[PDB]
């Protein structure tokens, strides 16, 4: 395929509405930004999802890491998201079976369907944890998004595992709006490709992270979306390393697109 | 090779003491089943623990699911699992890189840590999803489960995959305390294999779910402790479902003990 720009695919055929309502705002943005709000505390996350979302086209979160939840948080992080134009994304991983997905995503204290725009899910149980979510999720006009790799040492998430991903995602395209991968794994461009594992600097951590730059994901292996957590959140200044990041995410994706 | 039982597991030098702990109270009170607590309420798994326990050695909770969880329950879940004589498994599937779920294990509004006995984990991240968990796990003398195979249609959980968990699971035994399977996968018997997707008769949900007997499970695929939820919860006669399925289980480890 030739390249087509955020803007273009917003407007495509096939797209999913959350989908287009991302790209959109990704043009409108310049931003392909994903922050990874890895932070414990509600006022932590309010303040960078206010201070930082001018910056970004997506806030992802961990809700059950959020020391002091509530459902008025998520209301004001509703709020931001509307205010700045980003979608949230809760990175819960769904990886059951179909039965029990729909109440992890619909119920609990979390209730997740009520205010997440995008969740994930990895592919390991078979395509009912996707069937399960697409029932609380489709109503709602909510997305998924299926976790094809992952950037980790050891990850199994690699080969025929990384096909299923794809045809699942395929077979599910009502709900299924993009995949969790470090590279591009299917052509069709009503496909988001969202990554985490990336620093400017190529590395590390202690358990089994993996980095690569803006420039290789965005550009080189051709992924739409950079998920950054430690990289922002860990500089003194996380709108300055949200906005260096931003740019670099953003002049790598203008390059592949010629 | 020569089976041994459950009371003689408890004893092997490499036994990991929570499975040590579990495998004596199995013996002790002829229970080799684990009761899947699904429901929506603190009080009714609370009401099904306190009814329940002497039938189970286990019960298996997703604390995501209470729409009214708070600490102070899971503080009286305690006091029913050392009454009754059974552990707590949450059955949370952390799936994330090591970094994140040290935090989703910790932390967060659950804590599971501070009540679970027992967790499991994906091995689709590479181990250092295990190397995570541990870094919380061991200094409160906790276990983990490997998830090795999946009950439900279309699974992933197979061939090497399966194998790459039983290899982390061997490589990380100060913590991984055994696997969930749907048959035997090591044959070391410091292992124990916990299996879901069990009813007494044939079948399957809507959303992927397959069953197979306990019979099938423990007496012909060598697993060691039977997963059982709605084959109890959704029987008019939960306390006699409970006993049908004890007995089904622990006579089929019988036969297989010769
Ligand atoms: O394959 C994956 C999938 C998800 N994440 C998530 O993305 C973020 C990465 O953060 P950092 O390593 O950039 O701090 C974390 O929240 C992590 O859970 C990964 O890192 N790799
Ligand atoms: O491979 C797996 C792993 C876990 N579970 C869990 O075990 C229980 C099965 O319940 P039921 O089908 O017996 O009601 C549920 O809590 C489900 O999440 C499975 O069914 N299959």
């Amino acid at each position: 395929a030739m390249e087509l720009s955020f803007g273009a695919r917003a407007e495509l055929p096939r797209i999913h509405p959350v989908a287009s309502k991302l790209l959109r705002l990704m043009q409108k943005k310049e931003t392909n930004l994903c922050l990874s709000a890895d932070v414990s505390l509600a006022r932590e996350l309010l303040q960078l999802a206010d201070a930082l979302g001018p910056s970004i086209c997506m806030l992802k979160t961990h809700v059950d890491i959020l020391n002091d939840f509530t459902l008025d948080v998520m209301k004001e992080l509703i709020t931001l998201a509307k205010c700045h134009e980003f979608l949230i994304f809760e990175d819960r991983k769904f990886a059951d079976i179909g039965n029990t997905v729909k109440k992890q995503y619909e119920g609990g204290i979390f209730k997740i369907a009520s205010w997440a725009d995008l969740v994930n899910a990895h592919v390991v149980p078979g395509s009912g944890v996707v069937k399960g979510l697409q029932e609380v999720g489709l109503p709602l006009h909510r997305g998924c998004l299926l976790i094809a790799e992952m950037s980790s040492t050891g990850s199994l998430a690699t080969g025929d595992y990384t096909r299923a991903a794809v045809r699942m995602a395929e077979e599910h395209s009502e709900f299924v709006v993009g995949f969790i991968s470090g590279s591009r794994v299917s052509m069709k461009p009503e496909f988001l490709h969202l990554t985490p594992g990336v620093q400017l600097e190529a590395g590390g951590d202690n358990l089994g992270q993996q980095y690569n730059s803006p420039q290789e994901v965005i550009g080189k292996r051709g992924s739409d979306i950079i998920i950054v957590g430690r990289g922002i959140i860990s500089a003194a200044d996380r709108l300055e390393a949200a906005e260096m990041y931003r740019k670099a995410a953003w002049e790598a994706y203008l390059s592949r697109l010629g």
